[PDB]
């Protein structure tokens, strides 16, 4: 879409975040306005916590003390944005962001406010390709377990998570059963994450649309 | 209960394997006499696939072929033990060994021959502590989320598994429905693994008994 309706929605975020709590912060676009927004509160807050490497920089541009997940026994919200969000608000997230990391944060918080553009809701979850994040020595038969549920994983050749994992993105899947898709992948011995985001979804969607933030909660 | 009773066992898988083939080996005990049982009959034997440092290293000094699971799409059978195993069939594993490789080995192989002492037929799955590898950023929470589960996790203190993760061993559990739990643990956010082999269990179960091993096919 636009960066104007990324800004808007990011913006609109601010309104859920609790004076002087720590706040769960993903990564991208929409959500570095989100940033400047909280900039606008790092004297009325108690720190933040970061899914991503460029986030918690920015949130040291502000002033911002990061924790850590050992550190907090709860947030209040995670502020991310997704990959693809269905209207069950599920989401297929981590193609471009650490997935790993991502899903963590966003299960020890209590609300998650997905931030998007008008771009990122979809009617059936899978033409964005799912990402996998497998231990390497199962690679081949993690592709193959996947071949079986209907779905053509490509390995992500030139790159390993943190985590030293690979990953398959696997393209061309009709994800009509998002809570059971998640099981059958996490399911499969190899498998340390699936993008789904089916089971913990978007507890708040905030769309910015031609004509300003959209809320749904 | 004896490491002649082992040692009976171990050989008496050796019995499963066949001409031109690939061997899974595992680890332990009583798999190291059949790892001695293995060298007899290496001529005739492809070569291995373990997901044992000590198993690959005295199968290489016995000249036989090394494989990683990413050149081959199964394994005749895997031979390994366990820590606990039920009528059913099921597992506790990787309390004392490489969890996500045995997990991962025992996943391409057809047939899962389960070599053991006296010490391992439980009814109810639990007292032996059940690993769970765990993403360290993840450690606090997968934990509390254990305890809900009617479990007492406890961090294995000083160690990590061969890719950077922590173990966390949980106690005071009564585990009679093993699928269920070993569903809903690979569906927290942070674990890696766990060390329930429900889904995949014991398909000959090969004990120590007295004279020869009690073996059930
Ligand atoms: O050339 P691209 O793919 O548009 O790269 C720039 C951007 O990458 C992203 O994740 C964005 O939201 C974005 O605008
Ligand atoms: O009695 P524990 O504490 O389970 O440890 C002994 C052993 O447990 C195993 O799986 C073995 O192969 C083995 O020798």
């Amino acid at each position: 879409t636009q960066d104007e309706m990324k800004k808007a929605a990011g913006w609109a975020a601010l309104k859920y975040v609790e004076k002087g709590s720590i706040v769960g912060v993903g990564t991208g676009s929409t959500v570095n306005h989100f940033i400047d927004a909280l900039g606008t509160m790092s004297e009325e807050i108690k720190g933040a916590v970061s899914s991503s490497v460029a986030s918690t920089e920015k949130l040291e541009a502000l002033g911002i003390k990061i924790f850590d997940c050992n550190e907090v026994a709860s947030l209040d919200i995670y502020v991310d944005g997704a990959d693809e969000i269905n209207a069950d608000r599920e989401m297929i997230k981590g193609g471009g962001a650490a997935l790993t990391r991502e899903k963590i944060v966003a299960a020890i918080a209590d609300k998650f406010i997905c931030i998007v553009d008008g771009t990122k809701a979809v009617d059936v979850l899978g033409t964005f390709p799912l990402p996998v994040e497998v231990i390497p020595m199962a690679r081949s038969y993690v592709a193959r377990q996947l071949v079986k549920l209907g779905g053509d994983p490509c390995y992500r050749e030139g790159v390993i998570t943190d985590n030293g994992n690979v990953i398959l993105d696997v393209y061309g899947m009709k994800i009509t059963n998002p809570k059971q898709l998640e099981d059958q992948i996490n399911a499969i011995p190899g498998v340390v994450t699936v993008g789904l985001f089916a089971h913990r979804g978007a507890d708040v969607v905030i769309t910015g649309t031609p004509e300003g933030a959209k809320i749904e909660e």
